[PDB]
């Protein structure tokens, strides 16, 4: 029940590397989903308007914590600044069961209004970071990194990319316009993979550029053309080993990125083929939520 | 574009989709993808006058949901300049290779829409698919499955829609349409039955569900004859006892179990004799359904 939050909160967000205008759109929208049918009828009947309590946000499962500054923004907006923090962990920290991510004090009615919006953000972004961190682990021992994609949930892209970073992964492009990625359907609608790569290089030479191949024949063209980065689409582990052979023999300056048909179990096998990157949509479209709850004193 | 045709405006209403809320989701999701430029890749590689047929089909089996929303994305991007050859209905079960939609539009407009349409399709169909799986496990009992308020930010109404299409039932939609006395109300309010009596006091027509964590609390609210009790994190065995104590007391209180539920133990919880299972995983942990969009 406020306009926007205090610039003290805006500083907290940009310090963590969160887009503050996007965080505001997400937070305001999520509060409205809960409040559009009227005030918190349950709290209004059972909790005095004057009550103040302490609240602890803690995890029940282990994983990586993301979104604590955005959760704090929710609470700033609902209380209008009238809260005091005692303890907090930082986004990126590992959490075990019972670990305290936040201990804050505010008016009881406003915590009760904010908590579900705080926790839905927190449990979701933490799930993303927790899963990204799992994928990074399957790649320990190699030189392979994990990246996300554009397969993000409507409305939560920048926040899901942020959570991916907090879990130790790397972002891909953020949209259709900040980098070139030539896909199957571009090659369906057009000539060949090679023609397409030459067309994007010529048309937009500033932007970084990646081409997605579905066969070894296509891989041969883009290697002949000296492609900067190549994405292997639904290659088997053997096919990737071949693709790494053909890459190492031509331009060792070509990054190979595997995508499609990847699961956490086979992540280790792929990393071992010598490909440089795994692009995993599951990071942001099928990230199971981390169990965090908010308990009162 | 600005808004969409009144035809998609009414196809959404025919589905029971909040059309205003859909507009916000769809326009936000498109702005996410275009706020950086114009789709350099397609503008370099696809003729500006190309027109293609596109098929949406699923690679895995599940329940389809969100197709009217995916269509509204296509409408906005094309300005209504598209045509549908075939479409399945939200709620239909699909298998591998099953075609949920065949559209024809300008190839460049399809490529800008492709990812927003699929992100909506795959998430909502995922929500409906998991909900349907939960329904199967409850089959042969009188237990139904219900969602929660543990929804992804900005997506509550579309996800509740998808729970309905997967064969589940919606719980309340916000903080103001139903009473639900939670663990923290009880802390701040001294006692579980103290809080329930306070709720009946303030609005006697609004029905109260009270959320208990101990068998003791359950006797307390069953003694006050609570209309509906939610068993927070009872074990399968504690639910069986909960049902026993409820059948003893001459009130037919409704029993809904919630807290930690996984598909895993879904079929077991359905046979404790509780009436409802409230599953946050339907919406906060629904794995996406693999649908793709392919050109002719
Ligand atoms: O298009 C992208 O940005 C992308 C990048 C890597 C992996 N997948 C995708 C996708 O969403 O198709
Ligand atoms: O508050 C709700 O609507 C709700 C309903 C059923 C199960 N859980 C919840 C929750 O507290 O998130
Ligand atoms: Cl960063
Ligand atoms: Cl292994
Ligand atoms: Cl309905
Ligand atoms: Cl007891
Ligand atoms: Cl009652």
């Amino acid at each position: 029940i406020a306009e926007a939050w205090s610039p003290a909160t805006d500083e907290r967000l940009r310090a963590a590397g969160i887009d503050a205008e996007d965080a505001r759109r997400v937070v305001v929208t999520a509060l409205e989903e809960d409040l559009r049918y009227g005030a918190d009828v349950t709290s209004d009947a059972t909790v005095p308007a004057d009550a103040v309590t302490e609240a602890v946000v803690a995890s029940r499962q282990p994983g990586v914590l993301a979104g604590l500054p955005v959760a704090l923004a929710v609470l700033d907006l609902v209380t209008g600044g009238r809260f005091e923090v005692a303890e907090c962990r930082a986004d990126g920290d590992r959490l075990g069961p019972g670990d305290v991510a936040l201990r804050v004090t505010a008016a009881t009615r406003e915590l009760l209004v904010a908590e579900r919006t705080m926790l839905n953000l927190l449990c979701h972004l933490s799930g993303v970071a927790t899963l990204t961190a799992r994928w990074n682990d399957a790649l320990a021992g190699t030189h392979c990194k994990v990246r996300d994609s554009r397969k993000t949930l409507p409305g939560l892209r920048l926040l899901e990319k942020y959570a991916v970073r907090r879990g130790g992964g790397q972002n891909h492009r953020l949209g259709l316009g900040d980098a070139i990625l030539i896909k199957d359907n571009h090659i369906v609608a057009g000539g060949s993979a090679g023609a397409a790569l030459q067309a994007a290089r010529a048309h937009t030479p500033g932007l970084p550029c990646e081409v997605e191949v579905t066969t070894l024949a296509e891989l041969d063209e883009v290697l002949a053309l000296g492609a900067d980065e190549v994405m292997l689409d639904n290659f088997t582990v053997e096919q990737c080993v071949e693709a790494v052979r053909r890459r190492d023999a031509a331009r060792t300056r070509t990054r190979l990125e595997a995508s499609g048909g990847l699961t956490l179990d086979v992540a280790a096998a792929y990393a071992r083929t010598g490909v440089d990157l795994l692009a995993v949509g599951a990071l942001t479209h099928s990230a199971p939520a981390l169990d965090l709850g908010l308990d009162f004193a």
